[PDB]
C-alpha cells in the first residue's frame, strides 16, 4: 500500500463511524499514552469501529494497548497485529464481525475476546505466540458463533478457544495448529463442528 514505510503516532483512539472504511494503505500505527501492551485492563482501543464500520490495511505496532474495539456488522481486513496488547480485537455489541486476513503475534493472554453476542469469522489469518485465539467472556452464557476458516496457529499455551457457554458454536475448516496441548475449552465438545 501507498502507506507503506511511513509511522502513524497518535495519542486517542481513532473512531470509525457507521457507513465507513478506514483504510490505513499499509501504514503502521503506534499508539502513545493509550497503553503499555501488559494485561492491564484499563488501556484504550487503537480503533473503534462503531456498527457496519470496517477497517482495513493497518499494521499495529507495539504497544497494542486494547486493540480494536468493534461494535458490530463489521469488517478488519489485512490488519496485522505485530505484538497484541491486552487483546487484540474485542466484540463489545451484538452483530457481524469478520477478520479477513492479516495477522497477530505475541498475545499474552487471548486474541479475540467476544463480549456480546455475535457471529465471528476469522479468514486467511495466522497467529503465532498466543494464551487463546478466541475468548467468549468468562461465565457468561449467551450465544456465540466461531467460524475459523483458513487459520493457521502456532505455540498456543492454553487453548484455540475457550467459552462457558453451552450454546455456543465454534466451526472450522482448514484449521492447522502448532503446539496446543488443547483445542477447545467449551462445556461440551459437541459444541465444536467441522464444515
Ligand atoms: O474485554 C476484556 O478485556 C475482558 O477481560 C477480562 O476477561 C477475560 C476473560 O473473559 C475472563 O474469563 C478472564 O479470563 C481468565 C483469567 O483471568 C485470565 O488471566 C486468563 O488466565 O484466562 C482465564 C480464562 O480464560 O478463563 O479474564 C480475562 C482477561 O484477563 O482478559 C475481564 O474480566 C472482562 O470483564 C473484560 O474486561
Ligand atoms: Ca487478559
Ligand atoms: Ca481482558
Ligand atoms: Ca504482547
Ligand atoms: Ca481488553
Amino acid at each position: 500500500g501507498t502507506n507503506t514505510g511511513g509511522v502513524l503516532v497518535i495519542t486517542d483512539t481513532i473512531i470509525v463511524k457507521s457507513g465507513q472504511t478506514y483504510d490505513g494503505k499499509g501504514i503502521k500505527i503506534i499508539a502513545q499514552g493509550m497503553g503499555d501492551g501488559s494485561q492491564s485492563e484499563n488501556q484504550k482501543p487503537i480503533f473503534k469501529l462503531e456498527k457496519g464500520a470496517n477497517l482495513k490495511n493497518v499494521i499495529i505496532g507495539a504497544p497494542g494497548c486494547d486493540g480494536i474495539h468493534c461494535y458490530g456488522d463489521n469488517v478488519v481486513e489485512n490488519v496485522v497485529w505485530e505484538d497484541v496488547g491486552e487483546d487484540a480485537l474485542t466484540v463489545k455489541s451484538e452483530g457481524v464481525v469478520e477478520v479477513i486476513g492479516g495477522s497477530a503475534k505475541e498475545a499474552a493472554d487471548a486474541v479475540f475476546q467476544l463480549n456480546a453476542p455475535c457471529t465471528f469469522k476469522v479468514k486467511n489469518f495466522t497467529a503465532t505466540n498466543i494464551g487463546k485465539l478466541v475468548r467468549q467472556n468468562g461465565n457468561t452464557t449467551f450465544k456465540v458463533v466461531i467460524y475459523l476458516e483458513d487459520v493457521t496457529l502456532n505455540n498456543v499455551k492454553s487453548c484455540v478457544a475457550k467459552s462457558d457457554s453451552p450454546v455456543s458454536e465454534l466451526w472450522y475448516h482448514n484449521l492447522n495448529v502448532n503446539n496446543c496441548k488443547t483445542l477447545f475449552e467449551f462445556p461440551s465438545q459437541s459444541q465444536i463442528h467441522q464444515y
